[PDB]
């Protein structure tokens, strides 16, 4: 199976258990309305913290091909990974406060 | 038999279970009602998700050919394989939502 | 007897249990009435591999004659194949439908 | 600009005529509803029609390409300009059923 | 503008005034109902009828590439002609029928 | 000035009229009301629509740095090209069912 292996390779560049997260209490806000308390910055928070993963998924697919095919960019890669680092760090930053509220 | 040829090998460029699972759901929401919650963005996140699939069966069809019969284009061939890990990673990120909501 | 040696080379050319249960389903929802929920999207579905099957055994009977009398275009068997294996995994997927609907 | 560009040569591999008569058609006969007769027969023909446009148009696209940068594979082009033919050749025997009904 | 070559091309290998009137004379005689008579032998008639256009529409697509990339095989060339033109013939003749009931 | 060539080279890469339109037609549509028949089309196809444009942005943005610094590696560019030109034939699509509806 052909599908099997891209999908093992496309899960090996993200994490599982924080979009069911993510996901689960997106759902949760959303039922229960705008009358809850910090509805419309929860809102924007699971917005973004899912486009910021998103991003970096795509980010982590086109990257680890560079570790093989051709690592001459050295300079170039490193960056790269720098601003992977960078865009998971702020990633953390959104959960942490996600579960906060 | 010709037309088997054909089937399993066709049939090893998908997955099944999920397929049989996004139709099972399919059916549920649609016989459900619209005045049930979540009825349009699940109808939606379906209709997204089975057209990428179909999509990455396609690409995964004319891939696998040119692993054998051509494989001079290494730099046409890499690319291929990575927006292939992309369309199904963004595959299993809708699958996420589907089953969360 | 010429006529069963055509027949035998000719059920070779597409899938047998298949079609009673393309057929079969066609009977109970046509006879049930169109008051039978699903009814609509089933006809079509049903009708749809009903025409590619009739093609790809169309395909399947003019292919493997280039395969022992003239093996010389390469490439252009090479995307007939491809194009079998196409639209034989259409008809996977539209048959997963018709069983889950 | 260097969108235009892009949008000029994809407006030259599909008509655009067809296309808003086409979607003129589909909102009239959704909203007008399903008790005036030959409502499904009109949106099947539509949804086919409109998918196979999408399919000529990408295949067109691909197209123009080997006609400048590699024409040395001569028999899979002529071949692929056949299945182009093809492929508008059912469009404008749907459209021509769409005009009628 | 190639997809108005394209058609141009496909618009050769067939007529309109004749599918025109066929898919009125199905519309009228479709909405008119059963209990008119000659409904049954007016349906198969014009079923048949639009099945071998396409059918003929098809064949010469694929026809008259032959006369210019590899004229060769004329034997094959010409019993390939006979059966359009045969399959014209029967076309004809169930179209008289159609006109005459 | 630094950030006003910055604002003209990202400007270059996409159309802004198309913008207001979809913004102003988006704001329509949202404020008039769901009651409104075709409400759910319009925004989903709004949404892809704006995603579709925003990618083929950033497609833009960093393809055409490559026509420039590297150009040895022809093949992956021109296939970049072509899948913003069909990028570009799907958002033109999905602009033109906006406007029918
Ligand atoms: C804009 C930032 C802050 C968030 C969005 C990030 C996404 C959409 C973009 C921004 C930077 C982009 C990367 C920039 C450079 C490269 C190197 C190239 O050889 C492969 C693609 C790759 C790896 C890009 C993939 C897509 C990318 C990760
Ligand atoms: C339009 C994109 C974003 C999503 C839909 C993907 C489908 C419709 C398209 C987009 C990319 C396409 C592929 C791009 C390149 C090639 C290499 C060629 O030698 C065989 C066909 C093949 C493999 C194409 C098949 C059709 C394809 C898979
Ligand atoms: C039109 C497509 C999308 C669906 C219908 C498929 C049928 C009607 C057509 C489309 C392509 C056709 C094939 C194209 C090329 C050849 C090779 C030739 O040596 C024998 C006939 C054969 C094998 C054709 C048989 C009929 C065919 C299979
Ligand atoms: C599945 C068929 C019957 C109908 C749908 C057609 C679309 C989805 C598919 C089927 C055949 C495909 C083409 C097959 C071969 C080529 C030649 C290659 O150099 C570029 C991609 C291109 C041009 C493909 C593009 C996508 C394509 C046009
Ligand atoms: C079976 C007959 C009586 C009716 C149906 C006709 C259609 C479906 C079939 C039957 C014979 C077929 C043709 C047989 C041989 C060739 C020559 C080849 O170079 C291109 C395809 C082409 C031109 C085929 C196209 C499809 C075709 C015309
Ligand atoms: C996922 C696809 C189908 C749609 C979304 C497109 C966006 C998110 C992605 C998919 C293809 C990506 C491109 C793929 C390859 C390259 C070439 C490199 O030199 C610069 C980055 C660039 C140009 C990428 C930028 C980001 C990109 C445009």
């Amino acid at each position: 199976n052909h599908y099997a292996s891209k999908k093992s390779a496309a899960e090996s560049m993200l994490d599982i258990a924080l979009l069911m997260a993510n996901a689960s209490q997106l759902k949760a806000v959303v039922e229960q309305g705008p009358s809850f308390a910090f509805y419309v910055p929860l809102v924007v928070l699971i917005s973004i913290s899912l486009v910021l993963q998103i991003g970096v998924g795509v980010l982590l697919i086109f990257l680890v091909k560079y570790d093989l095919n051709n690592p001459a960019k050295h300079a170039k890669l490193d960056f790269l990974n720098n601003l992977a680092t960078g865009l998971v760090f702020i990633i953390v930053v959104v959960n942490i406060f996600i579960t906060a509220f």
